């Protein structure tokens, strides 16, 4: 469906099921320092990876890390669709521009 | 200067440089073919590079490339800041609701 809709109930099964996966405290994972998110998305996956072997294989989890890979490979097929298209100077600058400014004006 | 101050003057900097750059009619830079920014930083980091060996330095144009060079060895600081504290599972996962939030309620 929507992968739009799938974040939105990936959200509703992460809620569900923070007992089961908090039980373990012995794990320390990766978190970041900082909050522009998707620079760190794969330290997030590999984060994701840990708990996935340390945890129960419990059906409904499963939906649970089910989601989260079919949002894994959608991100991993927009890191391939970074360098595809070569084009001339005056459209990577436009889009270099584009990039400085959301530093400017999303970041910090 | 700052970081932010930096960020100002470099897109002032490539409006002010546009036609040196274009002037290079021949050369083919990969640019991404999404607004995703944030995923393809360092595809766009090699497009500065090449960029930066196809053109006369030397003038003014020499402050936008030494600008975009500190302007990496920021977002390079920012990235290891990703993986540098092993936390707890419940604290790995409120990152976790965070960049689902994001992608959902918030994306770029």
């Amino acid at each position: 469906i929507p992968t739009s809709a799938l974040v939105k109930e990936t959200l509703a099964l992460l809620s569900t099921h923070r007992t089961l996966l908090i039980a373990n405290e012995t794990l320390r994972i990766p978190v970041p320092v900082h909050k522009n998110h998707q620079l760190c998305t794969e330290e997030i996956f590999q984060g994701i990876g840990t708990l996935e072997s340390q945890t129960v294989q419990g059906g409904t989890v499963e939906r649970l890390f089910k989601n989260l890979s079919l949002i894994k490979k959608y991100i991993d097929g927009q890191k391939k669709k970074c360098g595809e298209e070569r084009r001339r100077v005056n459209q990577f600058l436009d889009y270099l521009q584009e990039f400085l400014g959301v530093m400017n004006t999303e970041w910090i």
